[PDB]
Parts: structure tokens; sequence; C-alpha cells
């Protein structure tokens, strides 16, 4: 992987592997979500870091807001995968995260990706709009002029998610996390919670269409000993409403839309 | 990655990745078993397959019976490990794959594996010695002449593993698949009975501790709608478990094996 020309992006190429793909021998959706993770790190990593200087001292993170894929191929296993990345500040809301996903034999888009990032204490859970001095630390990475993964206007990556009403159409309860859903930090991998959104979808779903555009809301963790249960119900192409609750009080940790193509 | 000079092994470089380490910023055991599987598959692709043509005709797959992993330095995040991988025949009982691992700036080895398989028809799942006609199509990619991973005479990777006796003193009850544990064939990753298996060590253990050894037999396949329970009992600045994987409901064993741990 590298840094491009401007210094302003990061590209890194990715082998599909035999147990990154599912029963079409094409990556699964997780997989494309660890590989954008990835790339990710790497990029902050390559530019001296995602915490900045300052926000080391006043013990601040970057946590997910919300995520937003569209695939239109799946690479096949041991195919090669470019993967694009690039941050924007988006004023004292937070940042933004972008990924253009690419065929590297045929050099076309195949999939793209955008998330939305919030400062938050790293001890107390709260959130902080981003002042002066943590951007300008990050400005000097970022594209001045903006660049957008879905530039369109009133595209799916901006649109309000509603809460799912009981009873669910689907569900698949008690989901816990095993050591392997664990990031190094001991919190789970942000990808773990798109692996339960989907575990609630029908398998004959799964079977007979392909998940063209994902978007989830990120607004709890799982913390140590939470039980997760999965809430599916569609809306209709299919599309689903979903919902990401604790098994015990019921308490909110993830909302999200699913979107699928028949094969 | 490549075959060797010779076409009788074959070696695939990887870049340690975020995700794939825990909170030690090294690489997990699950990670290694991964990437042991990964670069089987490339030998296996690379040759012309790990299924020969007389098993497809006969509906004959491998499938592991044992696989065996000692570490010694687990590698960093961004780190270049390289794997070298090989298979030899075990007369009629069976297949053994083989892997060496080694650090790729300094060249020295940082773990070894060995795997024993057995022949099974994929329909009734019923096992079956190696015929001559299987037997030669396969022989031409392995070496001739003995070549372990673990020579040594009284090694662990050929100790006989007991069951484990009820009460277990630690264990993780309840355990099911998602789909991302399933590989391509829609049967469960044989890396995520490796992860159950470690569910039922205490944290404690997992944090002051390097694991070492990790010897597991598999017998049976955790199938669709299955529920698995982790036991664990210690059996010993080294501290040895004995593991059960086993069915929730009916109590039908899955998995046996042993873990050897060392203080950090
Ligand atoms: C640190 C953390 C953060 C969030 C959730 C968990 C948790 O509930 N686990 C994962 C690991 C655990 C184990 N010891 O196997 C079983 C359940 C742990
Ligand atoms: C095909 C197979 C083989 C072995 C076990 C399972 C199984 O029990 N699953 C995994 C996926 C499933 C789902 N539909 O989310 C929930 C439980 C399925």
């Amino acid at each position: 992987g590298s840094l491009t020309e401007d210094g302003l992006s990061y590209k890194e190429k990715f082998v599909v592997r035999s147990y990154e793909v599912g029963s079409n021998k094409t990556a699964t959706v997780e997989t494309i979500a660890n590989l954008l993770q990835e790339v990710g790190c790497n990029h902050a990593q390559s530019v001296g870091f995602a915490t900045t200087t300052t926000m080391r001292k006043l013990h601040l993170i970057w946590v997910t807001a919300r995520m937003h894929i569209e695939i239109y191929k799946y690479p096949a296993w041991g195919d090669v995968v470019e993967i694009e990345t690039w941050c924007q500040s988006e004023g004292r809301i937070g940042t933004r995260r972008d990924w253009i996903l690419k065929d590297s034999v045929t050099g076309e888009v195949t999939g793209r990706a955008t998330s939305k990032w919030v400062m938050m204490n790293q001890d107390t859970r709260r959130l902080q709009k981003v002042s002066d001095d943590v951007r300008d630390e990050y400005l000097v990475f970022c594209p001045q002029e903006p660049r957008l993964a879905f530039p369109e206007e009133n595209n799916r990556s901006l649109k309000k998610i509603p809460k799912l009403e009981d009873p669910a159409q689907y569900s698949m309860i008690g989901l816990k996390p095993r050591r392997a859903d664990l990031d190094m930090n001991q919190h789970v991998n942000n990808v773990t919670y798109i692996g339960w959104v989907l575990e609630s979808i029908p398998q004959e779903i799964v079977d007979t269409h392909e998940l063209q555009v994902i978007t989830l809301d990120y607004r709890r963790e799982c913390q140590q000993d939470d039980v997760v249960d999965s809430l599916t119900t569609t809306t209709s192409d299919s599309q689903f409403l979903h919902l990401l609750r604790l098994s015990g009080d019921g308490q909110e940790i993830n909302r999200g839309t699913t979107l699928w193509r028949k094969k």
C-alpha cells in the first residue's frame, strides 16, 4: 500500500482469500468491511498517526456513527481488488472517511463506501464537537475541496433510518461475541455488528439475492457480557429494516437498512 | 505465492492485518490457523486441484482428523511472515500436510504445524482407506523421502488425548456459528472449532500467558442448528489444559484437545 502522488489519499491491493468468500465463491460483505478497515488503518499509519497529538492528551477518540456500503460486483476468490481511501473534515460535527473499490485487472469501480466519525471521550463515552486545534492537525492530510464517494444529491448514504416496531418479521436471538470478534483494544470489531445485522435475514434470501446496499447507524457498543438480538422486517429488489438491541432490557445498539438484488 | 524450485512445496508471504491481532498487537492463533489454511489452498490450486480426478468421480473428500500447532513468536501487526507448506502420503491411512512459519526479515522459524487428513465419502460421511489410484495421483506432488515439521522421537503432535470428565473446571455454553463462520461449501470452518476450544480458557490466563502449543482432534462436525459447549480443565512457568467440545443437547463429542501456555 502507498499514499498517492499528492499525499491526500491512500491505495492498497488485496488478493481475495479462500476463507473470505461465501457460497458463490465471492467475498462476503464482512470481508469487504474488514478490508475497508485495514486500508483505513494503513492510511492513518502512513501519515504519522487515528488519534492526533491533541486528542491523546485530552483522551479523545474517533468512533463510527454511520457506515454506508454499495457493492456492484463482489470480487471472486483469487481476484485482486484495489481500494482507495481518503478523509475529509465535516466542520465541528466530525470527520468522514470514504473508499472506492476497483477491479485491479479492468480498473472498473466495483464498489464504494462512506463513513461518519464523531469525537468521543474514551472514558466517559461523551461526544464532543471538533475543536480548531484537532482540525488543522487533521486538515493537512485531507483534500480541501470536497471529494465524495457518494456525490449524488439525495443519495442513500444520508437517508434517515426509522426504528423497527415490534413484532419483527424475522429474528436471531442471543448473539454473543467470541474473542475473535474483539479488536486489539478489547472492543467488539465494528464488522461484527454487520454480521449480527445480517444474521436475521432468512437463508432463502441470502441464497437467491446479492446484497447491493447496507447502511448502519451505531448508537451504543456491545459491552462486556452483553448479548444481542437481531431483528428484521421487509419494507419492500427487496429492502429490509434492521434493529440490533440488548437481549435483556431491549436497549438499542444499532439500526440499519439493506437493499438486495435477485441473482 | 509460488511453488519452490523442485515443485514439491509452496511458499507464500503475508502482512499481518490490524483486525488479525489481539491485545498484545500480535496475530492470534486463529489468524495463524486461517493463514495455514490459505497457503494450503494456494498450494493445491498451483498443482492442478484438494480432490483428485478419482476422488471427484467417487464423491470422496479429504477431512481433518487432527491439527497440531506450535508457536515460538507470534508476528506483530504489520510484520511479514513467510509460510512454507507441503504434503506427504501416510500409506493407506491418509495424508499429512505440514507447515513452517518464518519471520520474513530474520529468516528465523517462528512456528510449525502439522495436520492429519482422512478420506471420506461426501454424502454418507463414512471414512475409507486410500486406494492405489488416489495415492498415485497425488504422490507426484509430494516429497518421496520423509520431510517432517515435527521430526523429534516422542513429539507432542502424536500424543493420545483423553476424554475430559464431568465436572469441567471451566466452561462456555451455547456457542453457535454465524454465517462468517461458514466456508464456501456451507460447512463450519475448521478454525472456528479452535476459537470455540479457546472460549472456555479464563480471560486471566489469556491476559498473562501466551499460547505455545495446541493439539486438536476432530471427531464430528457442528451441523445445521447445532449448538456447542466448550469445556476445559487444568491438567498441570507453564500451564496445560484438557479441552472438550460437545453438542449442547445430547452431549455428543465433536472435538477434544490440549493446550500448553507459557507465562509472558
Ligand atoms: C472485552 C469484551 C468486550 C465486549 C464483549 C465481551 C464479551 O462479552 N465476550 C467476548 C469474550 C468472552 C470470553 N472470555 O470468551 C465471551 C464474551 C468482552
Ligand atoms: C449451513 C450451516 C452449517 C452448520 C451450521 C449452521 C448453523 O447452525 N448456523 C449458521 C448460519 C445460520 C443463519 N442462517 O444465520 C445460523 C446458525 C449452518
